[PDB]
């Protein structure tokens, strides 16, 4: 059987690539992974985040410390979904 | 905190500008494209990803694309939902 | 419309051929594949996403892949819902 697992999802500018690496793994995600992305909003110039943490708390805090930061001066798209994991891993 | 619909098109690279054209010309806000390769029934493809406050638009732009290129291209299409904040 | 589960696999790029492998034998209609950036526990890693009419089938095609690379690569999975 399975385990519910939060997943996080940032689209960003690709020059924010360094700095929300950092907010990710300072806040204590697991890892995460990086897609390259393209897109038009309101080439493969931006950046899509995937975090996977088994705590809800864990993604608020990332995400409401990018949006803080980045939100209001780069284009940024957030939101959240959750998956099931195998019960043995650990996200 | 708003429930979100999430719309992926799977097809081939070429549709890339007459898809977005339909994405765009429905009313949605933006779209997000991703590179792919696969292995279907008929790298490659590209992905789109399309958010939607209502599911309303999301099932309208995906009535036009299976439509006008189903049948003809490879392509597939689903919808999920999302938790965003507004 | 209906309810169909979306298996999810992120795994170094070396695995690619053989993943695939396990995934079509297993008789998955198909899978696609993204190129993928990250870290764990640039663009070396690839994400399967294969769309399955059953549960059951995501989960046999996840055990066998797990079983055989877990241990000694970099093996990612988690499983969703979507409607097609
Ligand atoms: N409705 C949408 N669906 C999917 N992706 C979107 C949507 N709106 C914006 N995006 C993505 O978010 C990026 C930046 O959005 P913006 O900050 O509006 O420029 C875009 O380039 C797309 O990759
Ligand atoms: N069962 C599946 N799971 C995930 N992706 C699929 C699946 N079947 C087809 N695709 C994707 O859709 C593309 C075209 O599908 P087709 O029209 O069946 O050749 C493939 O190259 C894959 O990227
Ligand atoms: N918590 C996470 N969220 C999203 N992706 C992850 C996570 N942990 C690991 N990954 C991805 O899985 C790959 C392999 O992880 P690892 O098995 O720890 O080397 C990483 O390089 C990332 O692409
Ligand atoms: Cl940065
Ligand atoms: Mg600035
Ligand atoms: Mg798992
Ligand atoms: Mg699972
Ligand atoms: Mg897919
Ligand atoms: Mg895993």
């Amino acid at each position: 059987s399975s385990q519910q697992v939060w997943k996080l999802v940032i689209i960003t500018e690709e020059i924010l690539l360094k700095k929300v690496s950092k907010i990710i793994k300072e806040a204590g995600a697991s890892g995460y992974t990086v897609l390259a992305a393209a897109g038009e909003g309101s080439a493969y110039s931006n950046i899509k985040f995937e975090v996977l943490t088994a705590s809800r708390e864990l993604a608020d805090q990332i995400q409401d410390k990018v949006v803080a930061k980045y939100f209001d001066d780069y284009s940024c798209i957030t939101y959240i979904s959750t998956v099931e994991a195998l019960r043995a891993h650990k996200f």
